[PDB]
């Protein structure tokens, strides 16, 4: 059932796995993301960003996902708020039905970053609402996660260690700040999250390459590190790059392989398992499966 | 909001226009519907076949039409199972929420289809839920079979057989619908009447396939001018779903080959929409029913 951020994120702090959080932004992904939750009895994270949230207007982000856990009513799923932008944003995600939002004011200096995390802290809490934010842009100062996280009251801090979004993280080779991780994660004893842990796994890349697709140089986040990470105390792990590719992978495949093909389904099936089975595939990595 | 199928055929009925029955699969398909139907205030019958109900789960179908209609209240919109094939796809639908139900039995004698319909009706009309049946096969409609069949069944809604099939390959040469058939089974029954298979595959919508790399197969709709004389024969409900197929599908191999490495859904999607929609309002305004909520 529908749960607070917290509920799910804490039994992964405690017992040091991690969760995978999972981008949607229609029917296809929040299905499959869904049916690979029941296959590999993992606990679900599902995330919106503001951009799927104008997308699909937010009574149909909850309203499609309230349906979802109705069918999988065994399976613990958090609704959040990916990359809230504004305190206004996060307090319509709370109006609507969401169960954790983010706040990003990582941009921001210190101290107008942990006031504006604050204020939705005040406001989340108050409804029920768990809530994540993000310090560093440059790496994370452990000591100002130590401060930030006791004066915010926040449930989960996203530390920068040297991830970014997309399908291009790393000019050259990829390299993540695990002493500074383990320095956060022991100063605020939180669960933790990690952004821009797209993988791009070497059959993904493959699948989209077949199909005619340009991977214009990409490089994710190798698994040893995603493990890594988790061995270091991240607890949610936010992976979208990774569903898209594997999903559009297949959708040009059919594309390719019959110009006279319409059916919607017929592209759109074979694009749901790949994204499925990427999706298990993590959950098995990350260590959330067969947790629920 | 959602309402009975008969309370939106009835008026069209009485008023001589066609209302489009819009075939969805998902969330992209009924968005860009709903906003063609909020766009030409027209009235929305939405569709779902057996398939489209297998891959989304009967619980998401209602779920998302329910959350649609919410967002537009003003709109009077119908869900419909389309070409239920078993009397027990009719009752599941109906217990899940849907507001109209079809029944497909002409592929049975008379006696069979009218008994199968009657079943429908009796448990459908318990539960304040239309109904559609079909009569005609290709062999076309018996008048006379068709006004004992809606005397006898009560169905709310006919789909007579008058020269129409599914798909993008509906002739293979020069378009021919009865309509002197259509307008003898419009007297004897005086119900809300629909055509089946009555995509059109506009000129546009097939040269944005084309241009996009896809092959039509020399398919052919039926014509404008042949849904507008159906509409004025008595044609209050037009079933429409390849041409939303093609149309979005167009746009979606478009943005596949002009960009090799987008990826993001919504880059290939929101145009589809887009496409989708404009298909709809045209048939809408085609059809007679804009600015008629
Ligand atoms: O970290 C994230 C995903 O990382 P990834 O690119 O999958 O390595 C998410 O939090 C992103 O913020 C999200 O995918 C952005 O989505 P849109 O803003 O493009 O909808
Ligand atoms: O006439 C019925 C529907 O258009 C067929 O759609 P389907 O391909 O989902 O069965
Ligand atoms: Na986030
Ligand atoms: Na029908
Ligand atoms: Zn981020
Ligand atoms: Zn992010
Ligand atoms: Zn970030
Ligand atoms: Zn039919
Ligand atoms: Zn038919």
């Amino acid at each position: 059932m529908l749960v607070k951020g917290n509920e799910i994120l804490l039994k992964a702090h405690k017992e040091g796995y991690g969760v995978g959080a999972f981008n949607f932004v229609n029917f296809e992904m929040l299905n499959a993301i869904f049916e690979a939750g029941n296959e590999e009895n993992s606990p679900l994270f599902i995330q919106a960003s503001e951009g799927a949230i104008k997308y699909m207007g937010i009574d149909m982000a909850v309203g499609m996902v309230k349906i979802m856990c109705e069918r999988y009513p065994h399976i613990p799923v958090a609704l959040h708020l990916d990359h809230g932008t504004t305190f206004e944003s996060c307090e319509k995600a709370v109006k609507a039905g969401f169960t954790s939002v983010m706040i990003d004011a990582s941009h921001h200096a210190f101290e107008e970053n942990l006031e504006l995390t604050s204020k939705v802290v005040k406001m989340a809490h108050n409804a029920g609402v768990s809530v994540e934010a993000e310090l560093g842009r440059v790496l994370v100062n452990p000591k100002e996660a130590e401060q930030f996280v006791k004066e915010s009251q926040v449930d989960y801090l996203a530390p920068a260690i040297g991830t970014s979004h997309g399908a291009f993280k790393f000019k050259g080779e990829p390299k993540l700040d695990f002493e500074r991780l383990q320095e956060v994660k022991r100063l605020t004893n939180i669960p933790l999250v990690l952004h821009g842990a797209s993988a791009i796994p070497d059959n993904v890349r493959k699948s989209y390459l077949d199909a005619g697709g340009d991977l214009k140089g990409s490089k994710g986040v190798p698994f040893e590190f995603l493990q890594e990470s988790v061995k270091g105390g991240i607890n949610k792990v936010n992976t979208d790059t990774d569903l898209r590719i594997a999903f559009i992978a297949e959708v040009r495949k059919v594309a390719n392989e019959d110009k006279s093909q319409f059916d919607l389904r017929k592209f759109f099936s074979p694009a749901q398992l790949a994204l499925k089975n990427v999706v298990k595939e993590r959950m098995k990595l990350l260590g959330s499966a067969n947790k629920i």
